[PDB]
């Protein structure tokens, strides 16, 4: 309910999670993404929420990880850190109810991380992202050099990579990092109707389609075809997939609950 | 030769399928699938024929698909409905021959799945895309969770099939949906001219390069590579091959039988 | 460091490799393949380089193949020429130094398939890339059937090689096949300004990053992942992580020495 | 349903296809293998065919592909002609219903890529395996290169296709290229209770088995387990599931009707 | 660390877990499920614990998920059901810390999948092992079709879940289920044996070799092998290489501390 | 030709390399691996040796990585020894021309591994196989996390790696860590059999068969099973196939130039 470092807001189906350390510009720190796991961990296990957004309180979505742990990991300890943090992101994805991340400003290294591991981005014209781990002398460990390289392409995410530089909302727009920009004074209500569009669906379709999606895409394109058709034998079983038939042919709005 | 839900055009060795139920908007049912397999069989075996395109009858490419059945599949005649679909759809993607969708219009659910299986996507300005079948409380059940989000990528085909939502060519251009817009009034036009490049070349490299793009693609890269290569012997072989390289040697224009 | 069909010239900490038959364009032949194999080894071993950048000698990058052979290629020798050649392009995609192609015209056949094996593409706008190995009867042997694929996307790489026809350099920025593009007059600038920015950074952090970056796009997401993570703990051992982290604090610019 | 070079006996809900041309050991021909695709896609399209059985006519199960196409091909041809046949072999391995290879005697090259293609093995003492492809300088054309490999391991499936050397039935039970070797004399009753006992169970449960098994092992683990539990969601909603369930409760035998 | 459905005992370096029903042979149901979780959880949270060994009492290792739930779920809930149960075994087969299981009897359905998600499975020659899902009109769904298929074949697999036959351990070792059997009598001899030889090993060692083995068996080879590499790199910042590369020369024995 | 740390020898079509360094029992340090190398890289390039033997001098095949270089390198530094040294290994394993480990005595570490990198292994009885690395804090680095849990099984592999312990021959055997084991007093016996036997074959079809299996098995089935079908195309092409069938068919010995 009452973090230190983020803050929650349940709005009817739409769980607004703000990352609240703007002086520090939301840096991931130990606290804010064991906070952040407990946060998304609510949201899935109340029935009520149907939509996840994930935004940053102040000029910045994310700034990136907090660097001040850095200096005293062993080489082993760091591993385990990487490994700890980017599990994170990892749930995040997987999560059985859609994620958007609203990127109000910068969002670099830990924060850009973030972003990739929800389902869709919106972003701000005035936001900047980047991966600016190499002017530390290390590397994207929250599952970057995994994730941006698969959304935009090998070329431009090794140039992002190794050069650390960040790129302007519309470019990220451009390469596909994001769905599409609005300027900021858009954002919360761009952000408001796609969650609410998504929010009427069936909860049981999106899980499988997010499921059949994030696991079939990791397959061979026989296996994840496979998937999708036994997941459709599943839908097909729903109350939703009832009422949503039954609206068709009734011509009226579906209420999928 | 003759179909209820279809026309065949023989043109030299062009061959044309075009969807014909235009007053349900081109709307896949059993009996258009079983007649569209029938129909890229013989194209596939008919020698003289080189390119095959599928286009729709009216204002729609295809519309989707009927609804009909879904009141008396219980989930696993639904698994295996899905999977019946969807195998036709694997059939064209894999055909020997090139394959063109000439997207004259609506393209939605099944509708983009079969435009999705073909190699090649050319629209109109004026066609409308998207995957609304989670409106039903369903969700594309004919490969549209593994083909769309391998095309235009996750971010997108998430946003696409959560909130059913239809996009315009230029927007399906801009996202590598489709290769080309044009306006309606020169579609046929810019379809042919592109099939009638393609019919000038080797059947054999063109058999070759379908297999081994499709085949490599779903492997790791080395492996895709050493099929590649293997394929590069084969069509060292090929009479076509000897022909084009002493037209170049010899400064002449080569015809490929 | 002689070569009869490239130049080689270190700049600081860049090695520029240069195709040089203009005459032929630039095509790929047995000696050229020969030679860069050697180039790309010297700078890979040199610790005084930390970025290599190909290119082309006049109006081409590289316009194709030497096709003198074809009529004399059996298809068990065709398969080891295709595998000979291809695993030149493999080798220069697995160095452990960031390489650049600057595409300063014609990116052709053989000469796409050399600019997608490296690990950024910048070309000018008046560069022209394609994969015409259709119109010979043949089809890409050096990679390009899986590499144009993956980089733009199976419907315009299909088109591309079915049809054999050239694009210019804006609409391959626009498909992803190159980074960017700027005008000519501005290529090997824009390029020098890149490579720069680069070869400023860790070398050892570089290597990690394209080693799990390669290896990690080729298996399931959470094997690349576990890569990564691993890999980050190689690079915290490093001193230039100690100077990194340092810097950062201090509020003042790194040197990474190595 | 008659057929020149093939027996096909429907015993009750078992399917027994009999390569019938012992005169050439059960040599594959054209018209063999274009017999046989018909003859198990005629048992896979009847209700009352629980479990198909392959098996051989006289001394050999199938002592290979037929040579004496060979010398006619092409090298483009010859690409042709594998995948061809091997593609007839992938449609077995694919089957919704259960197949059995009951090997009887010599199962070499092409006869044994044909019973590598079903799902169980079961030979006589006395069958003699192998791909001796290496002896007429090509190799194994119809999935023996990638099937024998992932069965008995890379080491003696390079050590078997490179000397071209036969090996006995107990060997090849030791090496797991079949489940069990039983004397010649009992070879047909050993089977008919292996497929008696995989007839009386759920028909729809085979086919799930058998889908998320194939497609999944083929796939990354989390994949593959992605596909087993939206697949028990499909078993779940069967009839079969119903009475298999309450006959555990009522501590009766149960019939899966 | 008090559980209804199962025992914990800390032996030094070593955590046993022991199914606790023994009146159902230790079926799975959602209590047990839950505080198996709950203590493969904190075996691997406490740095005292190096290995961790899974066992039923009684007459049975596990003879299966608890079919008195099957009853009531529709399709939907079925689905997240093998979901949940299956994420478990996923969680102990992805564990930093090397676990056997110990098949004293019984282990069917649910139990194999149970057994399938540890590293070392060492059985009695007396223990009974199979994949009876079918009998009741479905198949296995807590990993059993993925796993036994990878461990022991397709071609043996499919005849087991599609027969639902159980297999005696001589069989389950012959085809690789097992890694090895002995009779009942000396089995917790054998297992503390094993366990014993493990746990005075490098604890990062251990759990590098079992991120490398298990993320790259699942990836092309050179993947793979790049992560091993890798993961040699981590390897050698340890202390405990240290010691083991200077035991080594000076022809002494090593003791590693896992700092 | 002469070499420091090998010993090489050319038996007609035989290439034997002996590991010589048996004061240390063969244990591979940076110059023994250069010079394998070299050797390796000189049998493959000429056209009179068609299979390639590895085997140890003295009581050991070889008892693994040259310890004395361990407490020199830095993590960076043992990064790249692991990747240095395993690529060798690779390079062995890729060769297009078959690869014999015969192994007389211990193999253990980096000798496990250089055996797993044969394409066959054939062991002596008194031979014993393991994986001590984990005896002194590290784990194997020249690919036996991976290849010994491909060929023995993820438990097998995992206790063996996580023990140190060593196996002897006949476990071996039973695992299929070797194809075969016999006395040593039999063992180059039993090799050069072998050996023979391959060497009798079509060096094409030979290469062909390597780059199908290893490329093949790394994939996707299908993926796999298209590259056996255009290498089939391949084979098709070439001397000794002509000769092979027509010797078949011409009912006498066939003669592979
Ligand atoms: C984002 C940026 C471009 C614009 O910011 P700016 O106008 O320079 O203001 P700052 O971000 O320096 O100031 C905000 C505060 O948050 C801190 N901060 C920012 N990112 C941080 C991170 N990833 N970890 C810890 N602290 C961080 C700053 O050091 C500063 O703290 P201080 O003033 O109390 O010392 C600038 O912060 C920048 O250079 N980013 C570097 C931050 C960073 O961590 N980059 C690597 C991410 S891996
Ligand atoms: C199978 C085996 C070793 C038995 O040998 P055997 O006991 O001497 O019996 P035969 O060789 O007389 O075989 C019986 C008949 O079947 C024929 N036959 C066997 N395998 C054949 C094949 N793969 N293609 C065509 N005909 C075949 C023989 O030519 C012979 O016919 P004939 O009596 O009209 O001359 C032997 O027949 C053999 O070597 N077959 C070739 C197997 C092979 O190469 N398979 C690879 C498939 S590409
Ligand atoms: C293991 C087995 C062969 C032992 O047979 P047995 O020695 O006659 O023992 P019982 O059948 O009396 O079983 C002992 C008790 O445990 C219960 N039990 C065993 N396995 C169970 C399971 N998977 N779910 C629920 N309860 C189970 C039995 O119902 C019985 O309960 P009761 O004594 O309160 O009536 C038998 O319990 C069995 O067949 N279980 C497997 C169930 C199955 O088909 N599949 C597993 C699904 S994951
Ligand atoms: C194989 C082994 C059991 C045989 O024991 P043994 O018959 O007593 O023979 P020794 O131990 O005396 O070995 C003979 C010599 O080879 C040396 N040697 C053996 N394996 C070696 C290795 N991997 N690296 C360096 N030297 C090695 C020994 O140190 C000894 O040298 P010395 O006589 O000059 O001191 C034992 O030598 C051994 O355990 N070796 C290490 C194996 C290993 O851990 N391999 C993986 C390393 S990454």
């Amino acid at each position: 309910m009452e973090f230190e470092t983020i803050e929650t807001k349940k709005e009817g189906n739409l769980f607004w999670i703000t990352l609240n350390r703007p002086d520090k510009l939301n840096a991931l720190n130990a606290k804010l993404l064991e906070e952040l796991d407990r946060a998304v961990s609510q949201a899935e296990s109340d029935p009520e929420i149907r939509v996840i957004i994930i935004t940053g309180k102040g000029k910045a979505f994310c700034a990136g990880a907090d660097i001040t742990q850095f200096n005293q990991l062993t080489p082993a300890e760091a591993w385990k850190f990487s490994k700890k943090g980017r599990e994170i992101m990892d749930k995040i994805e997987a999560l059985s109810k859609p994620t958007i991340a609203m990127i109000n400003g910068y969002a670099l290294g830990g924060g850009l991380e973030l972003a990739l591991a929800c389902d869709i981005r919106i972003a701000a014209e005035e936001a900047q992202l980047g991966l600016p781990e190499i002017n530390l002398g290390i590397y994207p460990g929250y599952g970057g050099t995994q994730r941006l390289t698969r959304v935009i392409g090998k070329g431009r995410a090794l140039e992002m990579m190794m050069t650390g530089d960040r790129i302007p909302g519309k470019d990220a727009e451009k390469y596909g990092l994001v769905n599409r920009v609005v300027p900021l004074a858009n954002l919360e209500q761009e952000t408001r109707k796609l969650a609410e569009k998504i929010a009427k669906k069936s909860p049981i379709s999106l899980a499988l389609i997010k499921e059949v999606v994030n696991r079939g895409l990791d397959s061979p394109l026989l296996s994840g075809l496979a998937l999708e058709s036994v997941g459709w034998g599943v839908v097909f079983s729903t109350e939703d997939k009832k009422e949503g038939v039954s609206a068709f042919l009734e011509k009226r709005e579906p209420t999928f609950k």
